[PDB]
């Protein structure tokens, strides 16, 4: 077993069975968590990371779609491949999932404009998404003063996950009715990045119609191998 098929086996995989949702932190370490950070703001500063209107109707989230190839997404590249690791260690103890693919990198950043997201489901109308992973860069975050805590309310377990948007955190949950999920108002910027797997039989389908979400959000992509 290497370093990703021990964290999937020992970790997630109970996990995602159980809760269907993990957190694992310190998942790059700081070294190349600060090389994916440092990555992500010369992208905001670079003018890179890219609407308003969709009670609430103001969005806010400024973001550009990273293959992981492209100049200076290298460490974002390289956090793309663990993540994909950990997903490919997990094949066939998940359930009936098949996992072929994924979206590009969300690399996404949040500002502090004092606003949350409401409740919603990541996948609602069977759009082929069924996994979502989020890895947050939120250096010296405080809750109770900045806000932005993740609230998920899992529909097979009688629990509240609070999830602190914490750098070098990764956060993996399915992406379907039995995780709702809002975010809380937040005070100060913030970077994470988002990926969603597919399902290969899932997205077929909705192909097959043309229930697939619209833009980047329905573009596959293959996962990576060792
Ligand atoms: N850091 C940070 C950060 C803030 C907001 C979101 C965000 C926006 C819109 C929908 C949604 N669903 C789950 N997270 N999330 C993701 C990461
Ligand atoms: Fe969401």
């Amino acid at each position: 077993p290497s370093a990703p098929e021990r964290l999937a086996l020992d970790y997630i995989v109970p996990c995602m069975r159980y809760y269907g949702i993990c957190v694992v932190d310190s998942f790059l370490g700081a070294a190349l968590g600060g090389r994916v950070l440092a990555e992500v703001e010369a992208l905001k500063r670079g003018g890179r990371l890219r609407q308003l209107v969709s009670p609430r109707s103001i969005r806010g989230d400024q973001i550009a779609w990273v293959e992981g190839h492209e100049p200076g997404c290298r460490s974002i590249g390289a956090l793309m491949a663990h993540v994909d690791a950990v997903i490919r260690h997990c094949a066939g103890r998940l359930g009936s999932y098949k996992i072929n693919g994924r979206t590009k990198a969300m690399v996404a950043c949040y500002p502090g404009n004092g606003l949350g997201y409401v409740r919603h489901v990541d996948n609602p109308h069977g759009d082929g998404r069924c996994i979502t992973c989020i890895y947050y860069l939120n250096q010296n975050w405080d809750v109770k003063v900045h806000g932005g805590l993740l609230q998920i309310f899992p529909e097979g377990r009688p629990v509240v996950a609070n999830i602190e948007p914490l750098f070098d955190r990764l956060l993996i949950f399915w992406s379907d009715r039995r995780n709702p999920h809002e975010v809380k108002p937040a005070y100060a910027t913030r970077y994470a990045i988002t990926v969603w797997y597919f399902d290969a039989d899932e997205r077929a389908r909705a192909k097959d119609k043309y229930q697939l979400a619209s833009g980047q959000k329905g573009v596959q992509v293959p996962v990576s191998q060792p």
